[PDB]
């Protein structure tokens, strides 16, 4: 799906995707190349099965928080912007997408939650979590509720888990410790104990997710909701008589909100990268194309100073910002996804019934701990089934060190092997790839998505049942059954 000459992007089904297809459409209408954009279920969890597949985007959008994770797997490409393009964006937007002293993405807007609130039906909203139980009761005896907001996302729920002391990894001396989470501290749990609460005297219910909630507020149900710029759009079309503020206090304290940076990462094993570059550089990193994705649906504070100059005087951005500046900035690091999952569940899990605060929240702090398992790399020596399209054969991934010459001419448009002779590793996926087959010698450059890594385990599977009724792959499979070690690279390039 994914091929050469077009362009390919994810973005998720909150954000203003029919205004990022029109500026797909300016740019296919100039260059010819086209853009499709596409938000599928999930799209942060598919993207790194898929991304050295034929399903995977060229391009995809979301918060920094996962692209940490993305970059250690060597989903995404190095982004080189000159000091000119870099001047054109805020400092802090393009720390987020700094991994490793490398940029890893282009930043395009800043997100935090906010309060948002029926001016007609408060226009005193409580400054306080603790006022929201009484405020309900009155709001009860007139057919409404207090507050609705997405139960079923932890993002929603983090801003008072944090409040009082909950905090993701310790950040001292600028890094994180990933051993010292703070999910199951006496401050995430008075969070968590207080939102349980909310649910077991009946002020908001377990399964209010986000629909729900956003249907509720935006036909005059509910005094208040929790929610992003994103959302606006929606209530300025129901003619709610809307304000955006700060977010309660809790036991004094103000609601923590973790602020993300929506950016757009470049897929490593694309061959569009240019192309890539030209569109997010030259066509949405604009006013024009940033304005084009707001009206659609608002991107919070943009990352591009021109455009925001503009956005900071309405009054919702600087509500906004005002939450962002009293939460923090979401970490990149990989370990974040397990974090998001163990404090999934320990939310779903206590505001359900089905566990305790205290046992939800210790399983979610080991959990959130557990080691980061990132996805393997293509590597040279690396022992693969390639396709020739053309079948599947089993090959050896060769090193740009040991290429003949002559195949290096028709390449497409450190591991140390010895003392002298080592072979610079892959740091990303690659729109290429020279391989070797097994029992064959000859040389093919493919691309990611028609090559598997193969394990002996694997030979031995494919040589143990009925696919061994294919007499011309044996010895190519049982020489490959051998794995790396057991094969001398440069005599297997040299002699065969
Ligand atoms: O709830 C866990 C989730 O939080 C964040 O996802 C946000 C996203 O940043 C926003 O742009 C918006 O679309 O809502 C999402 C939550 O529904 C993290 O970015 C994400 O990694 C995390 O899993």
């Amino acid at each position: 799906k994914i091929e050469e000459g077009k362009l390919v992007i994810w973005i998720n089904g909150d954000k203003g995707y029919n205004g990022l297809a029109e500026v797909g459409k300016k740019f296919e209408k100039d260059t010819g190349i086209k853009v499709t954009v596409e938000h599928p279920d999930k799209l942060e969890e598919k993207f790194p099965q898929v991304a050295a597949t034929g399903d995977g985007p060229d391009i995809i959008f979301w918060a920094h928080d996962r692209f940490g994770g993305y970059a250690q797997s060597g989903l995404l490409a190095e982004i080189t912007p000159d000091k000119a393009f870099q001047d054109k964006l805020y400092p802090f937007t393009w720390d987020a997408v700094r991994y490793n002293g490398k940029l890893i993405a282009y930043p395009i807007a800043v997100e935090a939650l906010s309060l948002i609130y029926n001016k007609d039906l408060l226009p005193n909203p409580p400054k306080t979590w603790e006022e929201i139980p009484a405020l309900d009761k009155e709001l009860k005896a007139k057919g409404k509720s207090a507050l609705m907001f997405n139960l079923q996302e932890p993002y929603f729920t983090w801003p008072l888990i944090a409040a009082d002391g909950g905090y993701a990894f310790k950040y001292e001396n600028g890094k994180y410790d990933i051993k010292d989470v703070g999910v199951d501290n006496a401050g995430a749990k008075a969070g968590l104990t207080f939102l349980v609460d909310l649910i077991k005297n009946k002020h908001m219910n377990a399964d209010t997710d986000y629909s729900i909630a956003e249907a509720a507020f935006n036909k005059g149900e509910t005094a208040m909701t929790i929610n992003g710029p994103w959302a606006w759009s929606n209530i300025d079309t129901s003619k709610v008589n809307y304000g955006v503020t700060v977010l309660p206090t809790f036991k004094g304290q103000p609601s923590k909100p973790f602020v993300g940076v929506l950016s757009a990462g470049i897929n490593a094993a694309s061959p569009n990268k240019e192309l890539a570059k030209e569109f997010l550089e030259n066509y949405l990193l604009t006013d024009e194309g940033l304005e084009a994705v707001n009206k659609d649906k608002p991107l919070g504070a943009v990352a591009l100073k021109s455009y925001e100059e503009e956005l900071a005087k309405d009054p919702r951005i600087a509500a906004t910002m005002e939450n962002a500046q009293k939460g923090e900035i979401m970490p990149n690091i990989p370990q974040m996804s397990a974090f998001w999952y163990a404090v999934r569940t320990a939310v779903i899990n206590a505001a359900s019934g089905r566990q305790t605060v205290d046992a939800a929240l210790a399983a979610a702090q080991t959990n959130a701990a557990a080691e980061f398992m990132s996805e393997a790399i293509f590597q040279p020596t690396d022992i693969v089934l390639a396709k020739v399209k053309g079948s599947a054969w089993p090959a050896m991934i060769i090193p740009n060190e040991l290429i003949p010459d002559n195949i290096l001419k028709t390449k497409p448009v450190f591991i140390i092997y010895t003392p002298v002779l080592k072979f610079r590793k892959n740091d990303t996926l690659k729109s290429t790839y020279c391989v070797k087959f097994f029992c064959d010698d000859s040389y093919i450059w493919v691309k990611p998505m028609d090559m598997k890594i193969l394990t002996s385990e694997d030979c031995r599977k494919w040589l143990s049942g009925k696919q061994r009724k294919n007499k011309k792959l044996i010895p190519a499979y049982e020489m490959a059954m051998r794995g790396k070690n057991g094969i001398d690279i440069w005599e297997f390039v040299e002699y065969g």
